[PDB]
């Protein structure tokens, strides 16, 4: 039947723990009358291209090849630059696995996308029936506002699988942690979009005839501002680089020729972080083999921040003129730490109601999506196993 998809930016497990559920009537329902998985481990690292497209496609990041939110190739000396810069609409950084709704696509199913980074792009030489592109954060009223268009499309039959973005969570959780009363005041307006969101499918008549996946791409957690702040610059010249790509938790080097072990022996002595040699990177993070994987990954300790230097931190606009705010809460760390739990949740025809599923990985989503879409999964990393009992 038909399916709406719901990615929540930024959503740590934690953010709806039973304590937290008191308060969150519009989860309390969902959790009441579907499915909730206890946490999702997300992929490594803990960034958003790299989970958006395990999430689409089932599979590790060393197999579909987004491998950092910055990257870099040499061969071409292009750049994917979160998204922003006009090459990041270039194939070549997305045709390393075909996410769900290009093989939707081709299996001649309709896709309506709302804000989903990665809709603007012609992936496999196809595109969605439908993408609104992501410009700027979109607001709690755009979120509103696209989950009612969607249910308009699923209604009508323009849509098959609808799929829609959510980031002010993740804002939130970025400028004033992932404790502070801005993050659950975004948390709150999602909560009640989907509240009314359960009476839209019921009063529009698709109750029996829709299926709701919502997920998050990663958890956050605190970071600390200067004292918890690695700067490259005290160690390494610039000059010796190739090129870095990103800042934070996970960065990516290419030394000159010549200056690679210096780099890395330099580097090693940091405390706060572990500096990997491709081949050294642990194997349980299934990055290494992915061929935008730079030569020398910098990996920061939990709550630690990699940068040039504390005046090329990414400070955020809180006021009228120069960026000068400071980050609370950051994520891109080891996806085994408990605050890089994201969340998925089901609610539908399909999904058991109040059924309490155990844990499942990123890469486990896919095979839902496909199961209760219709189609037959593409070969992937998911475990069927681990995720087959919170279907009816
Ligand atoms: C914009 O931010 C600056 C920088 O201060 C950071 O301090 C943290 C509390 C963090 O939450 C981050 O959001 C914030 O940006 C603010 O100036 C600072 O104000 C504090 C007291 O609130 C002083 O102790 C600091 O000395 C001062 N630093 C600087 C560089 O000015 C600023 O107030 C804020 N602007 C607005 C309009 O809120
Ligand atoms: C997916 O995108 C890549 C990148 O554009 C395509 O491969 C490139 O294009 C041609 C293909 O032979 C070569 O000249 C380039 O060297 C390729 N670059 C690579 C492979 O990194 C690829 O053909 C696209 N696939 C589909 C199905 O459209
Ligand atoms: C994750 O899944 C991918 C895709 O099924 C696996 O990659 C395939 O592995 C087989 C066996 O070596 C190859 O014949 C295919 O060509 C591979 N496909 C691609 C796209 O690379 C991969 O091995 C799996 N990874 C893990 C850790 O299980
Ligand atoms: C990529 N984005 C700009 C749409 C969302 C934020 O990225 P991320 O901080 O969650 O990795
Ligand atoms: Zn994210
Ligand atoms: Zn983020």
């Amino acid at each position: 039947r038909k399916l709406l998809v719901l990615l929540l930016d930024g959503f740590r497990s934690d953010y709806i723990s039973e304590d937290a559920l008191a308060s969150l009537p519009g989860f309390r329902e969902i959790v009441n009358r579907g499915v909730k998985v206890d946490y999702l481990t997300p992929d490594f690292p803990s960034l958003s291209y790299p989970n958006y497209y395990t999430l689409m496609t089932g599979r590790h990041c060393e197999v579909h090849q987004m491998i950092g939110n910055y990257m870099w190739d040499p061969r071409t000396n292009k750049s994917f630059d979160i998204g922003v810069n006009r090459d990041s609409l270039m194939p070549l950084w997305w045709n390393g696995s075909e996410p769900l709704w290009i093989t939707l696509m081709k299996a001649r199913r309709k896709v309506y996308m709302y804000y989903w980074p990665g809709c603007e792009v012609e992936i496999l030489g196809v595109r969605p029936t439908y993408c609104l592109e992501y410009k700027t954060v979109p607001t709690d009223i755009n979120f509103a506002n696209a989950v009612s268009d969607a249910l308009d499309s699923l209604k009508s039959g323009r849509a098959d699988l609808a799929a829609i973005y959510h980031e002010r969570i993740d804002v939130e959780g970025h400028h004033y942690g992932p404790s502070s009363p801005q993050r659950k005041d975004a948390l709150r307006a999602v909560d009640t979009v989907l509240k009314y969101m359960i009476q839209w499918i019921q009063d529009r008549g698709l109750q029996q005839d829709l299926n709701v996946i919502l997920f998050s791409d990663h958890g956050m957690t605190d970071i600390f501002w200067m004292d918890k702040v690695i700067e490259l610059s005290n160690y390494i010249s610039l000059d010796d680089l190739q090129q870095v790509k990103d800042r934070g938790p996970v960065v990516s080097l290419w030394p000159v020729p010549g200056k690679h072990s210096e780099i890395y022996h330099k580097l090693r002595t940091v405390e706060h972080m572990t500096v990997y040699e491709k081949e050294s990177i642990p194997n349980r993070f299934y990055y290494k083999k992915g061929k935008f994987v730079s030569p020398l990954t910098l990996v920061a300790d939990e709550g630690w921040f990699i940068a040039e230097s504390r005046e090329m931190l990414p400070f955020w606009m809180n006021s009228t003129g120069k960026r000068e705010g400071w980050q609370r809460g950051w994520h891109g760390y080891d996806n085994e730490l408990m605050d890089m739990r994201g969340i998925f949740l089901a609610i539908g025809p399909d999904f058991k109601s109040n059924f309490r599923a155990a844990p499942i990985r990123s890469v486990d989503v896919y095979n839902i999506m496909a199961h209760v879409a219709g189609i037959t999964p593409l070969p992937n990393n998911g475990s069927w196993s681990r995720v087959v009992s919170m279907l009816k």
